[PDB]
């Protein structure tokens, strides 16, 4: 039983973030707790003041007409439960809801190890023999308390697109609200158990250019390559299979093929050595010791600047 | 208090995919929202335009009969809210629901590594006193938002056959409907983390035929067999049991024997070598040097053609 | 309000499968999605044919009186929606729901690696006032899709138990109803992911036979015992702690010994090098390069007879 | 509406275990799937023998006062479904209702692998305006199927304490009941695949005390000292941080120490045998290959001891 | 319909903790279920002694007006079941219901090892035509069994801050109720497991300081890294991504520079024996053995003061 207009209804949205939590990277989801703000005015629920009660009526979501708000991009129905229902004399009416669910929101691992995402929510609505028109009302869409967690990120700002898109599904348009969440992930931690760890076995691998024996060689270079495996299968894992290039991913690749040259270099170091010709051998040697750093260093600005830089 | 019919009732069907997740290889299932789009002419509920209010009336799911439409291949019973129901004069009911399920279609894990797959939902329904069929509505089969996710997969397109099956279960037919996804796995992070990573070790591994050191060659070709069992297992894992060989557990499996000539040879390379007959022996090792990277580059094509080819 | 007797009440079952998946090897359950068909004759239900309106009357199933169908195995209370209700004229109702639950039953992994395996359904029911006892209609018992997957498995056949059996539970008998679902697991993808690359390392190992270095020999058999492990390991996770021993435990423990006396001997081929008796070490490594791999492939005709053959 | 009665009013228990599974060794916890039987006397539901029905007048759990029976140690509120309500004719009234929850009892892992454990179910009841008390019915404590599972377990016996425990809570007592269950942990496959391969590794490291190359013992008392790690990791795991020392990982720890004084020997079998003075270093190496493998067996019977023993 | 006061509305509260468990260090979350005691005092529920039944009168949760408690810091809705509601004479209601949420507060791993934590729990209320204020009645805060689990910490003392806090949101002030549970990890568990064996390692990595060969070096100082990388990577593991530097986390990092000058000098004391300056060589050398192990108990005191002692 709608509210007979003589033109489209604006239902007024809010967001008020009371929890954050769960973001998955692996499953581009994350979940969130908060209250649900709609006011909307209903004519026929208008009450003359003095004749009876006081200022407001409050009512059970049963009597009332409300409109279906149903989220967009969340995996299922967010579970909510009303906490008050306050119908102005003139028929403006005021809904709040505190609901949980887990929204469904994407990410870009670009940059990943150093990124900032932006997180959505949506909010549309259906309309009937009359037509709805969603609309934020910022005193509501402050959505967000001073103790808003979601660990291993720094939540940059909780806002919303006060225009609403309006499109036209399955004849009846239908108003959706885009609300958005910027987040920057707290790197730091990634230094002292991937980045620094994963570096210093490549430094120990390539002191194989001041030895001399294919033995401690072969021992030094390799064992060091399987420590690179355990540290690119670590972090291949807390992380979805991206279409694209990420950062880290491209480093952690970029270093398998130190490994090999370093190998190449010490069978070629040996290949050399035992042809009476170490003159030779120890020349290239010799290089190494300064090729591979510079060239790693030099190829790092390369591509942090690829990446970030560009 | 099913519609009086005089022959089989047709109910009209459409699913308008909102959202797409959790694509499982290993359970071979996925989780989809979605619209639910059904109309059927149900002559009791006409009601006579001028005689009454407007163009449609709108009802509770409850007082309307309403089709039991049963999805065949979901784990459980999908998770639907009503969105509106607006019966037409003439009779002309339009349901309308918003689900939430998992459902199981298998996979064909052939070509794995790159490989296309066909997910599939079934939508049944029992008749009673009266037969029912179903059959698609294009106009809601529409179903894909220009936001379908569905992460590592490419969407190619989703549709519905419009011919129903009509079984004949436990006496009283049914109707089932097979509405289709088609999806492309995109690879490509599968080279900079297997593909790629996973060759290398095996290269390194056959520098042993520059070299003529027992120790360092048993050191070299040894420790990377290790490493091509972590790629072996980690990849084994996020992959079911199939029946049949895939493509990458293929080649996966055919590094294994590379790795296993190339210790047959080191090793008789060394029973040459100290058998004061190292004129054979390093003919032996001359010959690996070309033999083992051709017959591999060899076996691929042989392999990749094998698969892909056929 | 149970159906008034001259003696016990007959319910006729009928389970058919839709959907089978979720075989948790680790926690003996798996995940099933049928039809419960059942049939009773009440026969203040009869209700005068041509005196009233069609063949059958359908109703809610709070009306009627109901038996309680309860799964013996289960987890818990499978979750089930009513799919219809047909009172025939003389009192014969068709009861008909399609549930999904978790069923709970054994599995012997005595023959692990290639085993068959026999699910249990076991619907009981409670009598009051009067005696129920429940029994199949083989016409509904049919219960198999021509697409019931369960990956892994190959499914043999769905069947049931006709006699049921009658306890006496707390003073009040019940009667119990077994159905059974036979299984062969698809072996095979252990073959090229374990049994092969588990040999390969057994083999590689004792290439030490054919080497006279303790080094390089201590490198080669113990890095081979490490992956071996790794293997155990591997196996070890996916696989409940059975009391008893497995077919494919049995050979992958037999193996440690195989890496023992390797090592032992290589250990003992060196006491004796170095005690200048080359004379007898390189007899004792002449034999094991027969001894081992006679003795093994010897004791697996053993014991593979031991549990398949016996 | 609660009995009227003259004293304290003794509610009759029974718990019927139907299924066992999912003990957490992690969580410290367990699933069960059984009966509560329950009997009071409430006199107003006397009810005249032969001027009415039959000999008991069945209810829906509306009607009668019944006793709010919480249970104490469970995670949630236990999911159970009503079987039958049997009103005597004096107004003895026979409940029964089917459960099932996950219980939460701790665990004494003190002699882990092998190990017994008494599980505990509660049964509180709060008093209102009259007192409660609880207390056994043996003829439906026998809860326990010749079916119950609980794999890696033996089940020793289902009982229950018969004397309440009468707290008294934020003011009106409880009656708690104390159900017992006890298992013995199925250890045996924690040799082959623990016990049993931890110690070859062991055995294997201690074999550089029949060899003199510094290179060879290092390989071979450290890649064994690498397995040890894998297997304390690999038990670490499926087990709770215990406050107190556990039998598996005090061994596994004292064998940490072994593996230390092993490499601190050979580590000193060199820093002899290089400063000429071979004549005390084989000493040393003399002395380990009979120290060692006495002062190991030796420390298991006091530490074996240690445990069970006392 | 509230009560209608002459000013705000006093509820008064209490939690009486029957169960705690499930504190996941990852999500930074825990279990519990305990009981929510609630008191105040609608006028309109006197209820004349002597005229009427006995001196309480309970009711259905429906009939009377109950206030909205709501959690503050719970990721869903709290699983609630209603234990007693005693109206007194004078008005005063006696709430009583038994929850079972799983809490959300944060966790300082700042000492994590060993780390004492301060958990939270909420309460607010909104309020409508009237204001209402909670507050606590310490004889129901007293919430906690002397069974009270949680296993790994040791649980030190569950109250209340009875101030509360009251804040305005959304035009409508509320009132928020902190408790307080504090809890001491039981460490230990970690030395035999953590701690020791990954010191132990560390020594054997630099009995290198009294050997004098690259290879076994080599083998020594990087085995030793391999398994400390084993060792950072399992306990990375159990543990969020911490925007600080953690105890355990600083003394395994700086582990890893022990590991890499360690590899520098037997790096270098063969750059100098080889370069016929074993004079200097074996110089370096004598100073590692004394170096090493002072300035790393050493900084470890520095370490250790600047967590813990400052």
């Amino acid at each position: 039983p709608p509210p007979i207009a003589d033109e489209p209804l604006t239902v007024n949205t809010g967001i008020y973030l009371i929890e954050c939590y769960s973001l998955d990277d692996k499953a581009e989801t994350f979940k969130v707790n908060a209250f649900l703000s709609l006011s909307w005015k209903d004519r026929r629920l208008a009450f003359d003041p003095v004749r009876s009660g006081v200022r407001v009526k409050t009512y059970e979501p049963e009597a009332i007409w409300i409109p279906e708000i149903r989220f967009v991009n969340v995996e299922n129905a967010r579970d909510a439960d009303v906490v008050d229902i306050s119908v102005s004399p003139d028929g403006t009416v005021q809904y709040l809801e505190r609901f949980s669910a887990r929204v469904l929101s994407p990410l870009d691992f670009r940059r990943y190890p150093f990124d900032s995402q932006t997180l959505h929510i949506y909010l549309i609505v259906r309309s009937v023999d009359t037509r709805n028109i969603v609309l934020a009302v910022d005193l509501e869409k402050v959505g967000k308390n001073d103790d808003v967690f979601l660990t291993g990120w720094d939540i940059e700002s909780f806002t919303a697109v006060v225009k609403p898109a309006n499109f036209a599904l399955e004849d009846r348009l239908e108003s959706k609200l885009d609300y958005q969440l910027r987040i920057s992930r707290q790197y730091f931690s990634y230094i002292p158990n991937i980045i620094l760890p994963m570096l210093f076995i490549l430094f120990i691998s390539w002191t194989a250019f001041w030895s001399t024996s294919y033995a401690a060689n072969v021992t030094l270079v390799v064992s060091t390559l399987i420590a690179h495996i355990a540290f690119n299968i670590l972090v291949e894992t807390n992380l979805p299979k991206t279409p694209y290039m990420t950062y880290t991913g491209a480093i952690i690749f970029m270093i398998y093929l130190f490994y090999f040259v370093a190998v190449i270099e010490v069978t070629v170091q040996h290949y050399l050595k035992v042809e009476s010709q170490p003159a030779r051998a120890a020349s290239i040697t010799r290089a190494s010791r300064i090729a591979f750093p510079v060239v790693f260093l030099l190829a790092n600005i390369i591509l942090a600047f690829l990446f970030f830089g560009f």
